[PDB]
RNA sequence: ACACAGAGACGCCCAG
RNA sequence: CUGGGCGGUCUUUGUGU
RNA sequence: ACAC
RNA sequence: CACAGA
């Protein structure tokens, strides 16, 4: 630990060098903490020190024993003194010794230790310590130290003799170290250990006396005093709590904390559970008696075959037992008409008779065509002339007709649902309605799907390159890519245009246009017998539409002449059409609002799929080949999932992951993928579902027969024999892993019908009927064979003690006294305005409890800011002032008063719980306490987001350190089932009260007791229909149970008669107690870790195995990693058997804590582990790129045309950092461009040609023009970078220069006319002169509110914010946004800071002749603060502009790699908000002295020269009228750095290296 | 056609 | 069985990061 | 965008 | 004047 040795390995070159910083974790094991006795005297602070326990943990050599004194005047820096002693031997120096005198007042600063080497270099080191657990605090301290001295050093680096100076920073915390100096892990560990000692000393010293610390600010002192008074004076009426809520005796907590654990009971139970787990292992894995590996695999195959046949036979008995069907998976025709110019060519004039005698559809279509040919055509094709007139100078006219249909044709239509409510009592309708409820047989003949998936023609070229829609897209793309004109861009554009002419994309284009037509026509209405006829705009296809109500189905039938169908998609998966002579017709299918999204997004989805799988198979995006049939299978499967769009199919595909991860299990265990048949049964309703289930069962038996081969080709580990789960084709690991996520193409945002809420209610109440009768094992005593909800007190206390051990070992032996202070501070500092959010709250009370009184009323939810505004207007400012009344209200009730709804997710059947105001207020405090406690835990990853990347990676270094090279790693990924609903809440209350300072005990106990009488409100329409029918007659038991409970036949415990709600005592809810559940899981993991370590220490037969144990856990996911080191091949088998036994008993020990292990746990896999959808295959971290690629169209509604590109950029960056190469990301962006122009009206509006030809001359964002990125850096740089680079090459800054000098001498479209927002503002009653009031008192924008009026102004400003502006937007963004493409370029929709887009383009072009000058740098800074790094990066990317390179045999070492591409420039050291507030008001917000800040103030003056010390005079000089935008721009000017993390080989050279490598995998660009 | 181990939707409101 | 109306229409969006 |  | 910094 020597400063000379530290400095002797610094490669100083040229003048000042500022080497890149780096981070060190707490990787190595640390010994015990020595004894510390502290007595603080007026003479000084006297400390005695024991001795560090000597072991094979040499860490702790710098600590010496004996008595140490510290003076009282210097006792406020014990942390900084004691940590860095030993690196201090020659005192402190000034900026005068080795540096000259520049006569500026900066001569005199003392930078810790200044050292000059024998060569003559000068290296200055600076030290800092921080008590901040997150890495943000270390980053902040590092930055403030590196900005305190950089100017005084770069000032004198020019006077002296051609200097070579290095500036060094070392920042030390309890967690880690951030230093830009070279350093060793051991040096880091030593510094952190010393800091732990020093902080313990400081805490003990500051405890006894009270003058050691310096002065806390008045705001902090007030906050702590306020919270402490609240917790001293809070009395929650424990007698009433015991009377009201069940199992709420405080005696339970007292006895839990007083009675110790029963160690004899613990060890006896541990022996019993080990024996039971060993017996289960031998029985279920056929280990005894004495069979070989193939002889056991041959039995495993037989068992899997038996289970599969049993499941098939079970499902077949509940079907209609049919073996052939006539359904089709794709409900759309296979037509591929050639796109041509537009004219209504129906006048075949011979088809008007051949249609008339072909059936009901023939009659309908003949009537329609005859009426159109006789009559007018308005509505069928939109009129350009009148629309152009209205644009230059929104009810839309549609063509409606009433055919004279007969009763036979009407009945035949109604069989398909067209007007089937008035025909629902006939014979055929009732028969078909009964027959629609049956499920298919597992033995149905689905081979058309099997042939289609391999032998289609989806990827064939359609030869439709030179058509209208292709020409439009190509024109816009070339204009967008004109500025970055290079051979690279030309190659990628040519590849995209090749993919745009394939058969599937040509199909998806007209499918998407039809879906957009339906989305627009959803909101119309028709009378009885009315229909709507439409043409399809570049395609000769006619559609008849029957809308009902826009919240229900819409029916459509398609018609095309046979001469126009040039080509067809081949296959037998399509529904069959009607031949009517010269026409083809279709039989009235239907759609909904929620099922239109996939059809709108289909062309872009198919384009992305083609590009992605071509990249994954190794085909470069500039070569032309033939499809390899694996490409066909993957793309066809994507197609079929997208078009079918059903939850069951998505769920059958998703489960393949858990059956195929079972092939990584190593000996002595067998792969058992047959445990996933528990989730596989259920009703089958489509042929595609039958096919997928059969393929999945084949995959299961194949995996059970043979595991994945593990071969050491280099020392790195690679697996062989992998395959696609559905196709069965052999592949590699990455393609197999990505194949598990194909089901994510199904539309997540799915409408739930009222038919399917019983499943959610069933999942909620399935455990309540199981609650134990006696409360003995709910916290009082010990049991060894626990029931469903019970747990053992001794084991709970053992786990708590173990986690406390680890907490003390990391944070020192006074962690509780620091935790108390942190919790008091964070409770006292909060106000109501922090709570007031845009979030739903329940109105359910004791007025909606009786369905007799409810029927006429309609239940609605409110938003949280309404109730919070009520509180603020009452006279409540602080959260402490609100909890006291919220709890009293809750205790006056006896309920929790929840309402429910369903979540949209790619998972299962997740339900959502919504609370009310008082419940939210009470829960806030306990959640903040639990979060503060979880932030200390060293293996929890909810309060520590870096630990989910740190632990797994550092395990290898720790194992190498403690065992040497060549060690076997053995893992276990664990998942928990019924996580919520398995937890009784007394458990969480006890575990949280174990870790808290005993003044919070009563509040925590009373706050958590209220979860034991919940009342959840069911849906009123569901209740109406359930009350309509007295008897249930259903085969599912839950239906009749609910009916009889609500009507009073039987008695269940969760529903009363005539009520509107469901009661439940057991179980927490999903997400309400996130941190408490995480803390409990951390305690359990710590118990397992100590247990495994002790077991390894006393190995088999008494000999000791040497090993390393690592654990990690979140909320319900966890992982265990063990590394062993055996001596010989005889020892290896027995050590691995011992480890397998150790990892197998987790599922047997879990029930003791109230946790149940799921069937999705992959136990005993050697060189792999998965924790949170991240798959660590030895040294080949894999992510599923397909998950984020399938979500690159989920845009937001936005408000301005120029904020759509920001959303597209966010999605693109997600895709790139998910593991996509730059060329792939550029192709994804081409697809996003097509999506943007389609929502702007490409396939709807007739005037898009004129608008596009008039925009291609004036390429401006916010007039709809799309800006493309550079292919070499596709996703790295954002929209601001693209705008900056576009204003400097084409005529945009020219336009901006017109707009600038006209100011010195943005085209919003509203969606609802702000009706809901305006009504929300009307109920609040806020002052409308708030702008004037904050103009006359500006302290509200920088200083936290201090009275009711200022808090009112704070809220009033908050509720006019851009964030609050768009939150009343409901779901299904794509249909609602694409519906407005009908009235976009021709109606008065924009209010520029109303007119149509054509009109605004005309105004801008009329100003295009007065355009003057290009942009100037001084205000280029004002528009773009980061305008220097932009030029540096733009200049770096011009070396790569061609398509020359070589294919290299790729190395396989994949890791996250952070890239900083835009840094922070050299401005005033602080933030502008901080500095301005500091000078303008009395607020010590910035961290500089009194003589300081004058330099920063004068340097800030250079940018403006009008800014002054007075806010009032400052306001009247600048170009800003009001402080409300003054503050906005002050926050804006502080520029933000952009950083991106990547996937690739470990690594301004970084930018060039990633540009070279990650253009295409295995290709070295230039 | 959608939803569902048969709980729903297939238009609603007003005036005649 | 005639006429007139029906959109940011609610369903619908919880806790954390 | 991820989890619960 | 210069120090330390949840
Ligand atoms: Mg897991």
């Amino acid at each position: 630990m020597n400063l000379e040795v530290l400095c002797g390995r610094i490669n100083v070159e040229n003048g000042l060098s500022l080497g890149e910083p780096g981070l060190y974790d707490q990787i190595y094991d640390r010994p015990g903490l020595p004894d510390l006795d502290v007595t603080v005297d007026a003479t000084g602070v006297t400390v005695d020190i024991g001795a560090v326990p000597d072991s094979a943990s040499q860490l702790g050599s710098s600590i010496n024993a004996g008595l140490i004194t510290i003076q009282l005047s210097e006792a406020y820096k014990i942390n900084h003194d004691f940590t860095f002693s030993g690196l201090s031997k020659t005192t402190d120096r000034r900026l005068s010794e080795v540096f000259p005198i520049t006569h500026d007042g900066s001569d005199g600063m003392t930078p810790a230790v200044i050292h000059t080497r024998l060569d003559g270099t000068i290296v200055v080191v600076e030290f800092s310590t921080t008590r901040s657990h997150n890495i943000g605090g270390l980053e902040a301290a590092y930055r403030t130290k590196i900005e305190k001295y950089r100017d005084p050093i770069s000032r004198r680096v020019d006077i002296m003799e051609n200097p070579r100076v290095f500036f060094g920073v070392i920042v030390v915390s309890s967690g880690g170290v951030l230093s830009n100096m070279p350093l060793t892990q051991d040096e880091a560990e030593e510094l952190m250990y010393r800091f732990c000692i020093a902080n313990e000393i400081y805490t003990k010293a500051r405890s006894m006396d009270a003058d050691i610390e310096l002065q806390k600010s008045e705001e902090e002192l007030e906050a702590i005093s306020r919270a402490l008074s609240f917790f001293s004076l809070f009395e929650p009426n424990i007698e009433r709590v015991e009377g009201t809520f069940p199992n709420s005796e405080i005696k339970m907590l007292e006895q839990f904390l007083s009675t110790p654990a029963d160690v004899d009971f613990i060890t006896k139970t541990l022996k019993a559970k080990e024996v039971e787990a060993y017996a289960d292992l031998c029985d279920s894995h056929y280990l005894k008696p004495e069979k070989t590996i193939q002889e056991r695999l041959e039995i495993n195959r037989c068992e899997a075959i038996d289970k599969t046949q049993d499941l098939l036979a079970g499902l077949h008995a509940r079907s209609n037992k049919q073996t052939s069907l006539n359904r089709g998976t794709v409900k759309l025709p296979p037509w591929l008409p050639k796109p041509s110019s537009e004219s209504i060519d129906i006048k075949t004039d011979s088809g008007f008779g051949s249609l008339m005698d072909h059936g009901a559809y023939g009659e309908l279509w003949a009537k329609c065509l005859l009426d159109v040919s006789l009559g007018n055509v308005e509505g069928v094709v939109s009129d350009p002339a009148k629309e152009l007139d209205i644009a230059i100078s929104a009810k839309i006219t549609y063509r409606r007709f009433k055919p004279a249909l007969s009763s036979s044709a009407r009945q035949e239509f109604s069989l398909q649902g067209v007007e089937g409510k008035k025909w629902k009592r006939m014979a055929a309708n009732q028969k078909k309605e009964k027959e629609s409820h049956e499920t298919l047989s597992p033995f149905l003949d689905v081979e058309d799907i099997g042939d289609f998936l391999t032998f289609n023609n989806l990827l064939t070229d359609s030869r439709y390159g030179d058509e209208s829609i292709q020409r439009a897209v190509s024109i816009l793309l070339e204009k967008a890519s004109a500025m970055q004109d290079t051979e690279l861009t030309h190659a990628l554009n040519d590849s995209f245009k090749r993919n745009l002419s394939s058969n599937v994309v040509q199909w998806s284009l007209w499918v998407s246009c039809l879906a957009q037509e339906l989305a627009s026509a959803l909101k119309q209405h028709c009378r009885a017998g009315e229909f709507i006829i439409k043409k399809l705009k570049f395609w000769p296809i006619y559609v008849i539409i029957k809308p009902t109500k826009s919240s229900s189905h819409i029916f459509y039938s398609l018609g095309i002449r046979k001469a126009d169908v040039t080509r067809r998609l081949t296959g037998r998966v399509f529904s069959d059409t009607i031949d009517a002579g010269e026409w083809e017709l279709t039989e009235f299918k239907s759609l909904k609002t929620c099922k239109l999204t996939n059809l709108v997004n289909l062309p872009c989805t198919m384009l992305n799929s083609i590009a992605f799988w071509r990249e994954k198979l190794g085909v470069a995006p500039w070569l032309v080949r033939k499809p390899c049939s694996e490409l066909r299978e993957q793309v066809g499967l994507t197609f079929l999932i997208s078009l079918e769009d059903k939850s069951k199919t998505e769920e059958i595909i998703t489960l393949t992951r858990y059956t195929q991860m079972e092939g990584f299990v190593s000996p002595p265990m067998l792969p058992k993928p047959q445990k996933m048949l528990g989730k596989l049964d259920g009703p089958l309703r489509t042929k595609l579902q039958v096919y997928l289930l059969r393929k999945h069962l084949d995959c299961m038996v194949r995996i059970a027969s043979q595991p994945f081969s593990l071969i050491p080709r280099e020392g790195r580990v690679e697996w062989g024999g992998t395959f696609h789960a559905i196709s069965g084709r052999s592949t590699n690991l990455e393609n197999m892993v990505n194949s598990w996520y194909i089901g994510y193409y199904k539309n997540k945002e799915e409408s739930t019908e009222l038919n399917a809420l019983g499943e959610m209610y069933k999942k909620i109440v399935e455990m309540e009927e199981d609650k134990p009768s006696s409360p003995e094992f709910l916290g009082w005593g010990d049991t060894d064979s626990p029931k469903k909800h019970e747990f053992s007190r001794s084991f709970l206390r053992a786990a708590c003690s173990s986690l406390e051990r680890e907490i003390a070992q990391r944070h020192g032996r006074q962690w509780k006294q620091n935790l108390e202070e942190r919790v008091l501070r964070e409770i006292g500092t909060k106000n109501i305005l922090d709570l007031a959010s845009m979030k739903a709250t329940s109105n359910f009370s004791k007025d909606w409890e009786l369905y007799s009184e409810v029927q006429t009323k309609e239940y609605h939810r409110s938003k949280l800011l309404e109730k919070m505004a009520t509180l603020i207007e009452k006279g409540v400012m602080w959260y402490i002032d609100a909890v006291g009344q919220a709890w009293k209200a809750v205790l006056d009730d006896g309920c929790m008063r929840i309402c429910l709804f369903k979540k949209n997710q790619h998972g299962g059947l997740r339900e959502i719980y919504v609370m009310d105001a008082n419940a939210r207020l009470v829960q806030f405090g306990v959640e903040t306490m639990a979060r503060c406690v979880c932030e200390l835990s060293p293996h929890e990853t909810v309060a520590n987001p870096r630990l989910k990347n740190s632990i797994i990676e550092n395990h290898g270094l720790k194992s190498a350190r403690s065992l040497g090279p060549g060690s076997i790693n053995i893992n276990s990924s664990n998942d928990a089932k019924k996580w919520n609903q398995g937890h009784y809440t007394t458990k969480l209350a006890l575990v949280l009260c174990w870790f808290m300072p005993a003044k919070f005990h009563r509040f925590i106990w009373a706050a958590i007791s209220m979860f034991r009488r919940k009342k959840m409100m069911v849906d009123l329409r569901f209740l109406a229909h359930l009350s309509s029918k007295s008897e249930s007659r259903s085969s599912d038991p839950f239906r009749e149970a609910m009916t009889d409970a609500f009507h009073g036949n039987r008695d269940v415990s969760w529903m009363d008669k005539g009520r509107t709600y469901i009661k439940t005592e057991t179980g927490m809810m999903q997400g309400i107690l996130h941190f408490t559940s995480s803390l409990l899981h951390s305690c359990v993991q710590s118990f397992y870790k100590s247990y495994f370590v002790s077991k390894l220490k006393e190995g088999y037969m008494g000999e000791s195995i040497s090993g390393v144990v690592d654990v990690i856990e979140g909320s319900d996911d966890s992982a265990i990693m063990i590394s062993i080191r055996p001596k010989s091949d005889m020892d290896e088998v027995r050590s691995r058997f011992f480890v397998a036994n150790l990892l197998h008993s987790v599922k047997f020990l879990n029930p003791l804590f109230g946790i149940y292990s799921s069937e999705k746990s992959t136990v005993n896999t050697v060189y792999c582990v998965e924790y949170n959808s991240e798959f660590h295959f030895h040294r080949h971290l894999v992510r599923p790129t397909l998950r984020w690629i399938a979500a690159s169209h989920q845009i937001s509604e936005t408000e301005a045309l120029a904020s759509r590109q920001e959303d597209y950029s966010n999605l693109l960056t997600q895709c790139l950092e998910g593991g996509a190469s730059f060329s792939l990301t550029y192709l994804i962006q081409c697809a996003q461009l097509l999506h943007h122009y389609m929502l702007l009206g490409l396939c709807l509006h007739p005037l898009f040609g004129t608008f596009m030809g008039m925009l291609i001359s004036d390429p401006d964002p916010a007039l709809g023009f799309f800006l493309m990125d550079n292919p070499a850096f596709a996703g790295g740089a954002g929209f601001r970078f693209n705008l900056w680079r576009a204003c400097k090459t084409t005529d945009l800054g020219r336009k901006y220069a017109y707009y600038f000098n006209e100011i010195q001498g943005s085209v919003m479209v509203y969606w609802g006319d702000r009706k809901k927002y305006q009504a929300l503002l009307n109920r609040m009653g806020l002052p409308e002169d708030w702008v004037e009031q904050i103009d006359e008192n500006p302290g509200v924008l920088y200083r936290r509110a201090a009275n009711k009026k200022e808090l009112l102004l704070k809220l009033a400003e908050k509720v006019h914010s851009p964030g609050v502006t768009s939150s009343l937007s409901k779901g299904h963004v794509v249909p609602r946004v694409v519906a407005a493409g009908v009235y976009l370029l021709s109606r008065h929709c924009f209010r520029f800071s109303k007119a149509s887009l054509i009109k605004l383009l005309m105004m801008s072009s009329i100003s295009a002749m007065k355009h003057g000058g290009s942009l100037n740098p001084n205000q280029e800074r004002m528009l773009f603060p980061q305008a220097q790094e932009y030029d540096r990066v733009c200049t770096l990317l011009e070396e790569v502009e061609h398509l020359t390179g070589k294919f290299v045999v790729r190395e396989r070492n994949i890791v996250r790699s952070r890239i900083d591409l835009f840094q922070e420039p050299v401005d005033l050291r602080c933030k502008a908000e901080d500095l301005v507030s500091e000078v303008w008001f009395g607020l010590k917000r910035t961290k500089l002295g009194p003589r300081l800040l004058k330099e920063e103030w004068d340097k800030l003056r250079a940018s403006f020269a009008w800014l002054s010390t007075d806010p009032s005079e400052t306001l009247r000089d600048g170009p800003f009228l009001s402080h409300v935008q003054f503050r906005n721009f002050i926050a804006h000017v502080d520029a933000k750095s952009r950083s991106v993390r990547l996937l690739g080989a470990p690594v301004v050279t970084t930018i060039s290296q990633v540009v070279r490598m990650n253009f295409f995998p295995g290709f070295s660009l230039e």
